[PDB]
């Protein structure tokens, strides 16, 4: 409902298909905690990983299993696992996006965030 | 149906709205002739530019218009417009997307093509 | 320099090498003239292009021919090319890079600009 | 240089001057140590982070925060900062350049890779 992740492959022109995602809360004692995870679907899309009670104001971090999914290609790649970390803010739109395109050497990533 | 173009704003973090799209196809004497043109919709989409009927094999070109976007907002571009330039081929998958990421100093492209 | 273009390549993580680059910029009779070309070098530039002397105010188009580029490597690409269209020195003399970052399916480009 | 960071500004079309960046290496028991630091110049580069002999084979993590960047432009950005994250030198010394683009939504980055 208010967060969506889409994961693009910039190498085939596809949607990325079957990509781990972990979703993390940051914690009072600035540790990362489990917070939703899933496998994008057929569309590149990973929907249904949160509510809109659950997803509080804090600092986020949605981890892309990068590495197994060009792997499973075939490819080596240079990444772990792509990052993004940003925060969660009630003052603003109330449903975020983030994207995520990816290449062996690089990824690109932005966020949409609507009413 | 077989063409969908998608625009996003880096900076406000938001679809691109009301962007107009240009849509040519060259011509046999390497000129670019109008194929199909709109706006994009609230969620920076732009939908029904052509049918399956009518989108042949060939060169085609998308033309954002990314300077009048910007100055709508108050905002200097670099760009002229962006362009993105490329080659429809009935072997591969057969329906494409087109997206595009606007910054004012830099863009980004990609495609996203399935069946 | 006036102008210089940097090409990378995404997929290898490297400078991408021999990648050709023409620049028009745009006539009184708005067509597109040819106003400069060449090739980037083993680190992924392309310098030389241009004279501030020449290059004028103007509407200027930066092809970078990327799908020459991928097709020199075997690889079938999406783009026929990469374009930047800009208007140039309108403010006085400027110095630009033109950078861009290549994968089969997408690129992204930036432009620096500084005042000398 | 063993390892360089370049960053560029894509809204102001410049270098993204004095940007802190922190890298960290994976320890032998899983957490994060600090490993290097320090701020981009005028030119959106930070050199000197490392040496050849310290920056040994291992997973490292480099931060650019980018969001202290653009808050100290005034600009309330979306990411807290961006991260590049990668294993190094399991295959014999290699330069490392990681380049970043930011704008206040979105970041690309990417590594170029060569073999002294
Ligand atoms: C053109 C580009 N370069 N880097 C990125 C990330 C992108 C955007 C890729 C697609 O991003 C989205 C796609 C959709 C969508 O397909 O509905 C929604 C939100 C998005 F942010
Ligand atoms: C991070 C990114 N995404 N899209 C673009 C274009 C860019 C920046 C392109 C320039 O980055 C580099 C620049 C240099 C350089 O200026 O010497 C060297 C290596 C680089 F990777």
């Amino acid at each position: 409902c208010p967060l969506m992740v889409k994961v693009l492959d910039a190498v085939r022109g596809s949607p990325a298909i079957n990509v781990a995602v972990h979703v993390f809360r940051k914690a009072a004692d600035d540790t990362w905690e489990p917070f939703a995870s899933g496998k994008t679907s057929e569309s590149g899309e990973l929907h249904g990983l949160t509510t809109e009670e659950e997803f509080v104001e804090g600092i986020y971090k949605v981890e892309i299993d990068t590495k197994s999914y060009w792997k499973a290609l075939g490819i080596s790649p240079f990444h772990e696992h792509a990052e993004v970390v940003f925060t969660a803010n009630d003052s603003g739109p109330r449903r975020y996006t983030i994207a995520a395109l990816l290449s062996p050497y690089s990824y690109s990533t932005t966020a949409v965030i609507t009413n």
